[PDB]
């Protein structure tokens, strides 16, 4: 007999993801685990299939059930209509889910002994947690001013936005409600006390002193009124610093912090660096409980067209097992259920342990190697890594 | 005989790139090009004692005379005012600079066969065309509404920002003028013939319709009515790209591009360790006027060092490209090829240098990791400049 999860939301997807998902979940999940499964198929077809309603509902399934974990979906555009015949150009399952959630997304490597980091020297996890408008054609010469007006009727402010001279232009005004802010604040500085790692905001504070300074002073008064004491308690801080310094900092530093910072291309640099397969992702909604899980990646279409056209392929299932991992840990926390926080646990030790003894896929190889240097051998294919981590948590498993 | 290399105004600056910016004249520019040298005093102090006005003249002088050259120079803060006990917190060179000028900032990194790249696909160079704002707190419930008053007395034209019903926030207005979006487009027209490529603009002009669409539309505008011609004729092309799609374009990419969009790159340079080689061009509308600086500051920690007489390993290429990027373009203004040829001469060798194992120490850490760099691996600020002059000197007789 084995582990009873409990309620999860599980969301199918596209192309390479969708099948190394399955693989996940007959290789490394049912087996060890059974939960009340509300799965949601969001496959490109379903989901035009349903007018994009799965998505809707699947996002409705989070809100009710707390724990959500997503395999990557394709994003439609022109060539995905193209290429599926679809009936409009679905918005982004991501962008949907978020904006039912809200809340703040949370991105983080996955770290192994033989794998280089970004920065060399780093040693310890980091995390990096990130954060409507009414823009219009200013037809021609003209003043623009954004004007304040308090509810009580006893002040008017208005700032020049600007005097066009010369001619036309556009102008926009933007605005964050304090509460946002708060939000933000609250899962940075409850991740910074799951994770027991110190946390930083990083702003750009000098430039747009009155809105980068609201950041930096809820912050500061959040802590100071209900966080204070528990970071004392873990032995970790808060504090506040300048995007140039904050850089500067990290470059120096051994890692172990969360990284909150107004504002972005986390993925893009983890991609250009060949390590995307390594990043995961999870939301953090503000009210403590509700999360979902992810892979920082898309579906990987590239390797999706090898696979198609029967080239063997060396897919990273990392970022998407810490997508179950993370999300079942949340679930074991919310349930107390220590079982399931000792699986967890379990499989990404078996995944991080199995890497450190040199079975990893083609990416982590080429990481190590740089491409040109990479020989079949270095490496193993999707279904071999696949079966080498399965293994390897059976016999995990077996013990204690 | 030394080459005649024309009109050039010439910008001195600050800490440590003032020492380098003068061992790059006496070594690599003097011995071999005589100039018509307006040269400007930016330092902080003289900056100081004359009010900012050598600012301004410079800024002038590069009008008149199409070609600058610029050190880093240091921009006042609190911090700084007290260090130099300065009459007021003068603002930005840079700044004044622009706004004499107009014209849009292209950034390049230097390539070099054994420094790695942010994206491992990339073979040729990328140059990257990046184009303030009235923020303030909201303290409580009330409207904030934008507002454009018609210069000619047709009726004023209001928009809500936002109605804030519980809890204060904050809130901006920005702008762009037609006329700075044009100029920007010509820049980038421009600039996209000048090196011979197809050219990029990336936008969110799905979300920011009127915003993000103006700059789409003006770039279309003036592609279609004054430069296709011209960009079919050299077999480059321009196109509109939403930021997600060009970002995964660019991923997949050669390079060989420029790219016009609208403080990430310096965090990504600087991240990497690679600021040293960076290089930035200021460059105007009229396809005349440019110029050429670092795109990196003063290196202040260094500057430290070398108060202290310690050694210092500070990377003087994008300073050296500041010069060959501003002696290519007089070059091609004049039709001068000793000077051309030297020009491009200055920029082999230096690659050529650091590309034979001879560099400096943040390019030996870029290479292996900043932990597993030692002494022997790199050249101090001297010994780097010295190795240039005698390959210089070398390249240049083999040339004759
Ligand atoms: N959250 C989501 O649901 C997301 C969805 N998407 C969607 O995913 C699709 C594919 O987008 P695309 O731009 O190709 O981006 P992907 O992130 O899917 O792939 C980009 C490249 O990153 C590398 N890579 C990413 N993940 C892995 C992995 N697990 N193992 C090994 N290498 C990996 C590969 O490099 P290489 O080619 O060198 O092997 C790959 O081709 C699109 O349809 C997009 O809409 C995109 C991002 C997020
Ligand atoms: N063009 C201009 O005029 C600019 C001027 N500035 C001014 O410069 C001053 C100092 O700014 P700071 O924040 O130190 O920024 P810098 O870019 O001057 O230095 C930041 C760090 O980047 C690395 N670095 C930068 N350039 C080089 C180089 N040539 N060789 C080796 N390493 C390099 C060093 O890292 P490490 O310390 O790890 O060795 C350095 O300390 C300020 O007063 C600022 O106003 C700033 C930006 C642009
Ligand atoms: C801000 C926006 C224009 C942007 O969008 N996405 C990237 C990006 C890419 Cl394409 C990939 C990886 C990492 C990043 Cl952030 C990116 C970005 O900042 C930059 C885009 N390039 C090409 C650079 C370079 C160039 C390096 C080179 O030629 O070797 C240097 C520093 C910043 C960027
Ligand atoms: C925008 C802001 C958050 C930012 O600022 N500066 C960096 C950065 C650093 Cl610290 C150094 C090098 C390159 C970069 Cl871009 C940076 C940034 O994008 C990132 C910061 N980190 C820690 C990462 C990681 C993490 C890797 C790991 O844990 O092994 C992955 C991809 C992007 C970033």
């Amino acid at each position: 007999k084995k582990i009873s999860g409990g309620s999860v939301v599980e969301m199918q997807g596209d192309e390479m993801t969708r099948i190394i998902w399955e693989l996940i979940k007959e290789k490394l999940i049912f087996p060890y685990v059974e939960l009340d499964l509300h799965s949601y198929d969001l496959g490109i077809e379903n989901r035009d299939a349903t007018n994009d309603q799965v998505t809707k509902d699947a996002a409705e399934a989070i809100k009710k059930h707390n724990v959500g974990v997503k395999c990557a979906t394709i994003t439609p555009d022109e060539k995905r209509v193209e290429e599926f015949k679809l009936k409009q150009m679905w918005k982004s399952p991501n962008g949907t889910i978020r904006n039912i959630l809200g809340g703040t997304v949370f991105r983080e490597a996955i770290i192994c002994k033989n794998i280089p980091r970004l920065v060399s020297g780093w040693v310890k996890p980091i995390i990096i947690g990130c954060h409507r408008a009414t823009d219009f054609v200013v037809p021609g010469p003209g003043k623009v001013e954004i004007t304040y007006t308090p509810s009580d009727g006893t002040q008017k402010v208005t700032y020049l936005v600007h005097n066009f001279e010369e001619g036309g232009g556009v102008a926009m005004g933007m605005y964050n409600q304090d509460k946002s802010i708060e939000d933000f604040a609250h899962s940075s500085f409850q991740m910074a006390l799951s994770k027991g790692w110190p946390l930083y905001l990083s702003t750009k504070n000098t430039i747009l002193k009155k809105y980068d300074g609201r950041f930096k002073d809820i912050f500061q008064e959040i802590y100071d009124k209900q966080y204070k004491s528990q970071f004392e308690a873990q032995k970790i801080w808060y504090e506040h610093r300048l995007i140039d310094d904050m850089v500067a900092q990290a470059m120096k530093s051994e890692g172990g912090f969360i990284w909150a910072c107004k504002n972005v291309q986390s993925d893009s640099v983890a991609q250009g660096y060949g390590s995307l397969g390594m990043m995961t992702s999870v939301l953090v909604c503000p009210d403590g409980k509700t999360v979902e899980a992810e892979a920082a990646h898309g579906t990987v279409t590239r390797h999706y067209r090898m696979y198609q056209k029967g080239q063997e392929t060396s897919t990273n299932p990392i970022a998407s097992i810490f997508a179950w991992t993370r999300g079942l840990a949340h679930r074991a926390k919310l349930d107390n259920n220590k079982e399931l926080a000792f699986f967890a646990n379990a499989l990404e030790e078996v995944s991080i342990e199995t890497i450190e003894a040199g079975f990893m896929t083609k990416d982590l190889a080429a990481c190590i190697k740089g491409l040109p240097n990479v020989q079949r051998s270095d490496y193993l294919n999707t279904f071999e890594f696949m079966d080498k981590l399965g293994e390897n948590l059976k016999i995990k498993l077996a013990q204690a």
